[PDB]
């Protein structure tokens, strides 16, 4: 028999759905239509997938949907749909924030644009609005450029909903030595002629000849509140352990779906690349009719700073507390090689643990060589480990690679102490 | 109450159940008995453990210990004893062992003196014997010396006995392009006048001003047969999960005792400095009052040759094959970032699966980034995860850390449709 599929999406997790489903259903038509010119060269078509660039969806109703490609209006038939056109970004409510200054880090596209922009009309002094991941990238991104670069972020601390104070701080500390931190502080609004010249705040004006808006994204739920599909309280599309939503045969993963956290059980909204692909997976598993059910995720995040890393995976001490746990934590400074061996950095451990199971919650590593403790520390996470059970994990040691006591055990046994 | 700890040992094992026995129970008399010089700096005075250096032990019985130390014998009383007195290099029985330029890497004297023989009398070509971790990390130093380099091992391939043949040959790859390797070749003969010159193998001859015995590692077992303390069918001390021996209120740690492979449940010997500090810990723990139980370990093990970094946790297909189980491997190559990011280096994982349980039996891992790896894998062995389980760890990503699928990822996603 046929069965057309169809994936209104083109990102990771809409092709993850694809070429499951193809793979396990060759004889069905899987067709994909993303609204934009990029995926993940349209190699797929000889995978099998009938992919549709710069073809977006406008209309969608229970067995049909209508995509305008090409300037031609067409419609098609499904059985099986999947919503997986992931975020947007959200544009503050600023006076002007569409001149030709302005620019979002987002699509590729932006990548080629404000990039080519700046290559072009001289731009010095570059503002960054948002004290989140994207807002830090950027910084990054510019300074690393030599262009003058200040970050504006109306909380106390950049990162501020992700991780504690603990870990933010080392950040902050190496952050504010190459680009201005201007934390407190509102933007009101942004003049300029035909191109943004300046940036004014609650506080002050800055020179600016690019603006980055790092303010935040949301997910692309209008197409599917069309099909009258659940929403969660989180925003996002509700999905349960098969990518399913609340209409029949309609599935849902990425950044437009809201899944479960692993740990506290509630629901959340994590629009991580990783997660959306295995989503993608498991929705494209389910039609092809084999059971999966994807755990939820546990939030894992990293990024960094020119050389600084930051990570976390699991419940924050904000969380924890905000959840009604009772814990325990631990802050440790360590070494990520013995203190002997050349090229040791530093490395810090943040440490949340249920006081009443004995349960690791939570982990935030800053510093050097932090990918091995957050990876390690998400299948601890995974697996319910308690603050002992990661003691005696046995963990690699070699003196090119890391100490006799690994950080995440030093953290361990801290906690198991305390 | 006064209860008389005594400790033959001084090494990594041996300062963690004094330094543990130490802060439980701060009334008790801790005496540690190395027979050398070194230790893990009397700092360890102030702690309240009575260090005695070159105290060897020559005796050993119910109540007490008869060390000779500065010229003159002693005998020390103890309600409590731990063997923690490590282990020792293996030599062959062949020619001239001991001519002034021969070697093995043990002690840390050894250090300073083979690099002062190196840095002194003048030396151009070394010789190497054996394909262990020792043989293969004195290869790349030597060989970073400048040094020319020749390495003789009788099995067929490097780490013979301790990784599968798909995963030592990328490393054997790299390590023919910097030192000679002699496979194949059961060394006969080191022979020089007062100071090496050559050696002699079954194949051929090789000239050496300076020569590497690592050819294997051995448990000091015989003050603890004196004992008549129960020595394991590994041919290490017998222990239980508190680290008791066959001898009442005799423990082990360290290099001399015999642990239990966490996914086996048989006896297994892994003379490794993270497992022993922590049976150190438990033992300490125990004697104070305070039970505690070491699950065993893995067999982490990590190394590199230069640039090439080889690992694993858990079993390798041979042992897998040779515990009876039904097994089912793959072997994959991956990328350390994303393919389009600059940095990427390659890197290899092969996974072992218990075809009936899913469960994943053991993960080698070899190329570049290889700690995330073998640590994420070592916890997910550690809790008895499947291939799906493992799938679905929520581990991190963004561009500067891994690809979206990490390769440890995709190993399971291969070994799950497997």
């Amino acid at each position: 028999s046929l069965k057309k599929v169809v994936i209104i999406g083109g990102g990771a997790a809409g092709m993850s759905a694809a070429s499951r489903v193809k793979r396990l259903k060759p004889e069905w038509d899987v067709k994909v239509f993303e609204a934009t010119e990029w995926v993940s060269e349209v190699f797929i078509k000889k995978r099998g997938i009938d992919l549709h660039l710069n073809a977006e969806v406008i209309e969608v109703d229970t067995g049909y949907v209508r995509v305008r490609e090409n300037g031609g209006e067409k419609s098609y038939e499904w059985d099986y749909l999947v919503f997986a056109n992931g975020a947007s970004p959200q544009v503050p409510a600023i006076e002007g924030v569409n001149l030709k200054g302005v620019f979002t880090a987002d699509l590729p596209p932006d990548a080629l644009a404000i990039r080519e922009y700046m290559e072009k009309y001289k731009v010095e002094n570059v503002v960054i609005i948002g004290g989140g991941y994207i807002g830090i990238e950027m910084a990054e991104a510019f300074a690393a450029q030599g262009k003058n670069v200040t970050m504006i972020v109306r909380g106390e601390r950049v990162l501020r909903r992700s991780f504690d104070k603990e870990v933010t701080d080392i950040l902050e500390e190496k952050l504010k030595k190459h680009v201005n931190l201007r934390l407190q502080e509102i933007t009101m609004k942004i003049e300029g002629e035909e191109r943004v010249e300046k940036v004014v705040t609650d506080a002050g004006e800055y020179k600016a000849e690019l603006v980055i808006l790092a303010t935040g994204i949301k997910p692309n739920i209008e197409l599917a509140k069309q099909l009258g599909v659940r929403i969660g309280e989180t925003g996002a599309i509700w999905t349960n352990e098969k990518m399913q939503t609340s209409v029949e045969n309609v599935y849902a993963a990425g950044d437009v779906a809201e899944t479960r956290h692993v740990i506290t059980g509630r629901r959340v909204w994590v629009p991580l690349a990783p997660a959306g692909n295995k989503m993608g997976y498991v929705a494209g598993s389910n039609i092809a009719g084999k059971e999966l059910h994807f755990p939820g995720v546990l939030g894992t995040a990293v990024t960094k700073f020119m050389d600084v890393e930051i990570g976390k995976t699991g419940l924050t001490e904000m969380e924890a507390l905000k959840e009604g746990y009772d814990v325990r934590t631990a802050f440790i400074k360590a070494s990520t090689r013995p203190h002997y061996y050349p090229g040791g950095r530093e490395i810090w451990l943040k440490g949340v643990v249920d006081n009443e199971t004995n349960r690791l919650l939570g982990v935030q590593v800053v510093g050097s060589d932090i990918l091995p403790r957050i990876d390690t520390a998400a299948a601890m996470l995974m697996a319910g480990f308690t603050t002992k059970d990661a003691f005696f994990t046995d963990l690699a040691y070699a003196p090119p690679f890391a100490p006799v006591w690994d950080p995440l055990i030093v953290l361990a046994r801290v906690l198991k102490e305390g």
